[PDB]
């Protein structure tokens, strides 16, 4: 320069901050399964703050529906998917609850999702009642249905 001498050589830097906040797909996943380690502050609260948006929201409930219908061997992903679908439906946003009513068959498909391998133990109940709960709160009483 003039009086000082640059010391930090440095080479090149990456891009900049993405103006399109789109990191929900990662939160939802790490939220329905924390096998590994990482930050432990409030991942669920993050996926909800994303529902408010318009993109991240669809990427959130979407990944939540897939892990919600896992196979009949490890419902662990399903139970975790119910916590993210129930948390977002509340603080997440008003759009996360509307989708739950439009996809009630998906949240109810878990109440019947029962499997214990050819011969194992019946431990897939925690998830059975879980899915039933998400639908109970989102709809406690009904005003006479009407399906032909």
């Amino acid at each position: 320069g003039s009086s000082r001498m640059s010391t930090s050589s440095l080479r090149r830097q990456m891009k900049n901050i993405v103006h399109n906040y789109s990191e929900a797909e990662i939160k939802v996943r790490e939220a329905t399964s924390n096998d590994p380690w990482g930050p432990s502050s409030s991942l669920m609260s993050e996926i909800a703050d994303l529902t408010y948006n318009v993109v991240a929201f669809s990427e959130i409930m979407s990944m939540i529906w897939k892990r919600l219908n896992d196979h009949g061997k490890n419902w662990r992903h399903v139970y975790k998917a119910m916590t993210l679908m129930e948390y977002l439906i509340k603080t997440g946003s008003e759009r996360v609850s509307q989708q739950c009513k439009e996809n009630m068959y998906a949240v109810q498909t878990l109440k019947d999702f029962q499997y214990v391998d050819r011969d194992g133990k019946d431990q897939g109940v925690n998830v059975r009642e879980k899915a039933k709960q998400l639908v109970a709160l989102l709809r406690d009483e009904d005003r006479l249905r009407e399906e032909r």
